[PDB]
């Protein structure tokens, strides 16, 4: 795992609050934009987390946000990653909601699809795949972010299937059931994320409860197709909520899709 070295990280701007506390802007050796995770005491599980980080760091692609490396002798410690100007996706769907055309909404929906089927490849299960959990760079390229980290999570609001901050509208059933994670439970998210996507950030299922929309979707109710996805579209992201987890497609398959649908507009 590569440690770096704290005195080469200077901060510059506040970033906000996620699952593990304070993230800052900053600079590595004054030069390279990198985003800081400062480790809050007790969000995370540290012993398990650098047990098992080089596999994280090793992921390499121009599509996921990279995990550079990590500060682990002192507390609290710190993750380093890529930085991303123009912040989550959710947020950048909602407050450019006038100005999108069509094919660029295609190519969001590509650039997520190249970055799972790279994890994919590598039987890397991201586990909380949403549109809260891609960025934007300056460029508008989306990348996937905080893979894997989802599994050091100490907070049980979150942990807990009926926990009030577990991510059940990106669930499967068999994530809801069993708590059975495959990349086929990331081809259920997926699915989902191109929903927000073409519904330029709305809340899949709003007004439906957490118990509701379980209750709802084990029993067959679907996303809606958004008014700005073709019928074409639709059938991509549709193919990812098949009940019965082996007849979801994979990654692979899904960015074959993608670019056939493209290559046809
Ligand atoms: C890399 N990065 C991270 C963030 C950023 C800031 C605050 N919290 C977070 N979050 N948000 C959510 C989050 C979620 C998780 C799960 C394990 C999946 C539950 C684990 C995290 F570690 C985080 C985290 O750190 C992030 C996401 O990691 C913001 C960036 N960019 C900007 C740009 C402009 N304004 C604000 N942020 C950026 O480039």
């Amino acid at each position: 795992s590569w440690e770096i070295d704290p005195k080469d990280l200077t901060f510059l701007k506040e970033l906000g609050t996620g699952q593990f506390g304070v993230v800052k802007y900053g600079k590595w050796r004054g030069q390279y934009d990198v985003a800081i995770k400062m480790i809050k005491e007790g969000s995370m599980s540290e012993d398990e987390f650098i047990e098992e980080a080089k596999v994280m760091m090793n992921l390499s692609h121009e599509k996921l946000v990279q995990l550079y490396g990590v500060c682990t002798k002192q507390r609290p410690i710190f993750i380093i990653t890529e930085y991303m100007a123009n912040g989550c996706l959710l947020n950048y769907l909602r407050e450019m909601r006038h100005r999108f055309q069509t094919q660029q909404l295609l190519e969001m929906c590509k650039d997520v699809c190249e970055a799972m089927e790279y994890l994919e490849s590598k039987q890397f299960l991201h586990r909380d795949l949403a549109a809260r959990n891609c960025l934007v760079n300056d460029q508008g390229v989306v990348k996937v972010s905080d893979f894997g980290l989802s599994r050091y999570v100490l907070d049980d609001e979150y942990t807990s299937s009926v926990g009030s901050k577990f991510p059940v509208r990106w669930s499967p059933p068999e994530v809801l059931m069993y708590s059975k994670f495959s990349s086929k439970s990331d081809i259920w998210a997926f699915g989902v994320l191109m929903w927000e996507i073409y519904s330029l950030g709305k809340m899949p299922y709003e007004r439906f409860t957490n118990s509701e929309t379980a209750e709802h979707i084990a029993q067959g109710l679907r996303l809606y197709r958004p008014h700005l996805a073709s019928e074409k579209v639709y059938t991509i992201m549709y193919s990812c909520w098949h009940e019965k987890a082996d007849e979801r497609p994979t990654f692979k398959i899904l960015l074959s899709n993608i670019l056939d649908v493209m290559d046809e507009n």
